[PDB]
């Protein structure tokens, strides 16, 4: 079956974790869609537009990916968009209460669209982005967490 | 015995899960308050006015309930209003180490107000009203989660 | 109003924390049943009959408990002793996980037995009859933990 | 894309759980595979044969499932199966601490089996094979969480 | 051999936990460093200048102490401090997940820096100076909770 | 200061966790005694003279380690060693609930064996000795978890 899926999050900005997590949904859906929301959810260090420039330049190399930025609930755009798959990824360090309360919501909302919880490497597991994000502003090396061009991008944020 | 029980909360806005704990409290307890806190924390959606008038509809058809609203400390005024039980709601995606936290100070300030958790449904055990409103305030259909008073009120405060 | 409450578990042996659970259901509903559980799954080092025994005199200072021992589902048994709350203790997390599956189960064999949840006093919060059973298999001074008479029965076994 | 999942467990009894968790992986990959570990050192109710039995009428209205046995290395029989999705199900969160070890170690032994969690319906988020043999062993009424078939054969097993 | 160790946070203000924290820390290692984050972060009901003096007089009893403000990562300062030993309270009602992100964080910027969690006291389990705080401004009793200094110094604060 | 440091479990095998762990205790402190358990209750895989044998030549490389069996109370064995700390290793969140109560307990009975627990690297972070055992059971590849001489003995055990 040709399965789509959507990967939804701010990527504030994207890290090595999600580099994982999306890769590792593209070797079993057909097409995923890595959907960044426009958040301006306590300040997002990076724009929208910026977001996703990092982010399509970050999965480039991965040819059914489809980085599109989206405003508002998750699944109406997930339903919009003709997803049966919401892709999520489960960190060592992750709010599973908070995930099982999301997840049945986005059932209620959209019961066709399916939740699959994927996890990372061991070596991304322990970390986040506002976790990055706070260490670095606080100058702290968070090189080894992020793909080439965030890193670059997040210095001039920075400076 | 004629235990008096107080069940405090922000109630922005009462939800089914709310209705559920409260109607579960009334079965083994005499008087229930179901008490109303004026917290402007983070801006209440709604007023306490609202809210409360909201909760005395929804709890209209229990008989030995009273909404009233209150401001600063819970435990102080539990104990002007002589309640021995204080009612906490479990749900399954509840903040554990948080109600422990809470019912030992709880205890510490009025050890005669006994902390009860009750379990609401399987159907209620995954929400919560910041969610609800986060979901409805993005445009999400919230109807299920609600009492039919508080799902016009809400329709009207987002229009 | 007159509630009827059962505290059912396997005591083996009953605790401090047990005690200190139980009287605080004594505080709140006129009649509590401490109902213990054969539980031969468990292999309990104490008999039914010995469990009971040292529960009676554990609790004798409480007018309105009453000790019994079963055999049968536990929410049969409760109904049969006419009990609508159930007495649940909460100590650890993980406790809190299982605690919820079983008042799921129950609440589905009667809906009308309502499960309450009781904190103890921090003084207890981190012991159980498992751990105490293992100290003293090692002679570990448990006498801070269990009731007189419930320490000379486990001191008696192991020697 | 045509990915084959496995769904590896004990199945000691198979319940409307994990029906409803097979289900949904029906729904996402073209062949599915319910694979029963002989488990001895689970001391299993149920034999192998019986186990796969009765998972096999119990998910006879599923075209794309396939139920076998096997008691070699999950991950070999995976591998043999030429399965590259592994299916879990998450309802409770010890399980999930529990699922990222054998989650790790799984990836350890097979690189490119992927590891996805789906969470089950309100409704059996509670329950779990010993649970329903614990209330069956005590006479309680279980129709509710098996599949026709498997409480049948938990009946007569248990009388 | 004499390790330095480095006792992090905002000591706003500092508590009996802390407190017994520390104390504990100055009984194995040779000196440690009660460092005070002048963190603005959510406005410290307290400043730096009075963090510290308050920290400075609560542990004045403790030879091997010393207390000292800083901004910004806590990692650069404890390398610049020369402290091989990082420590960090774990009570009952703690964010694990968060306190091993923290670690491994922490491990990544400054390897030679090994996180060493300290149990308190019982008593001191279930509190956070948030709490405290919240309590105290809520009209609460708090008196138990803090030293002598930091109890006059909290009523002057809120009057 | 010269610290001894006791550092008790199982070691049913000894794994790279353990390694991993003690390693971080020896960079700390003084002297580190590894003190193995005959833990009967559990009916080890291998003789506490086996697991003795196992761990001292797991930590031969390590000059300031001691490995000792013990089949006494840990906290007076601990007394007996004239060790003031006791070290354990947190990897998942159960293991930290249970923990505590092993912490308190042996607080209560030896206060100045003050408890300390470290953190594995992310590599170990999800294994465990029984973990290792049941993928060793069904000859799966587990070299890269234990120490050269502890495979050897596994495979050796196991066939
Ligand atoms: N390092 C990671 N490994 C695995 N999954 C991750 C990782 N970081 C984020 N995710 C997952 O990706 C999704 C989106 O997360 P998000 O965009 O909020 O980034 P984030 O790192 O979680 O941000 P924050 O640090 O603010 O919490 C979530 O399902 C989240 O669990
Ligand atoms: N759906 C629910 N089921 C059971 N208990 C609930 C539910 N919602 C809230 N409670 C309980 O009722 C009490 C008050 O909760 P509150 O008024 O904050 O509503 P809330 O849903 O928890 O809000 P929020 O979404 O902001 O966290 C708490 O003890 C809480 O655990
Ligand atoms: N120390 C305690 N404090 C509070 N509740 C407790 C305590 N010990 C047991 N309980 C509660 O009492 C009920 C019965 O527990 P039980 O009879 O199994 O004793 P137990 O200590 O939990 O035994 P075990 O060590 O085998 O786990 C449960 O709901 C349990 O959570
Ligand atoms: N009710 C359920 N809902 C969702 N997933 C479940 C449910 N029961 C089991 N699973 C999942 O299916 C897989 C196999 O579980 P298993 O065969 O051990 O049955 P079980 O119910 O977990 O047994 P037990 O009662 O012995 O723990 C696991 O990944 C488990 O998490
Ligand atoms: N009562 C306490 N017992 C043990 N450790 C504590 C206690 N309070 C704080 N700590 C620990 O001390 C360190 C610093 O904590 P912090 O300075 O934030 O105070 P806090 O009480 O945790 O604040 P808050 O209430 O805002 O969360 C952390 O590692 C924390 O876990
Ligand atoms: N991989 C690991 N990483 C960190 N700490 C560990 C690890 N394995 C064990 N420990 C810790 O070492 C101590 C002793 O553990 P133990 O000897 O029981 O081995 P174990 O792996 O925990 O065994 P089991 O698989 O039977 O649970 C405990 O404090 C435990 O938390
Ligand atoms: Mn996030
Ligand atoms: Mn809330
Ligand atoms: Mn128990
Ligand atoms: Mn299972
Ligand atoms: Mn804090
Ligand atoms: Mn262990």
């Amino acid at each position: 079956m040709q399965k789509r899926a959507i990967y939804p999050g701010t990527f504030d900005p994207i890290t090595n974790g999600h580099i994982d997590i999306v890769t590792r949904a593209t070797q079993m859906f057909d097409h995923v869609i890595l959907a960044i929301a426009a958040s301006p959810s306590k300040k997002p260090m990076f724009t929208l537009e910026e977001r996703v420039a990092l982010a399509q330049q970050a999965t480039a190399h991965l040819g059914n990916v489809e980085v599109v930025g989206f405003s508002d609930l998750m699944a109406n755009f997930a339903r919009n968009q003709h997803a049966t798959v919401l892709i999520r990824g489960l960190r060592a360090v992750a709010d599973f209460e908070y995930e099982m309360q999301l997840a049945h919501m986005n059932r209620h909302l959209m019961p066709e669209l399916e939740s699959v919880f994927l996890m990372p490497s061991k070596e991304w597991s322990f970390i986040s982005s506002s976790l990055v994000k706070e260490v670095a502003r606080h100058q702290g090396d968070v090189t080894h967490f992020l793909p080439e061009n965030v890193h670059q991008a997040l210095m001039a944020k920075l400076a």
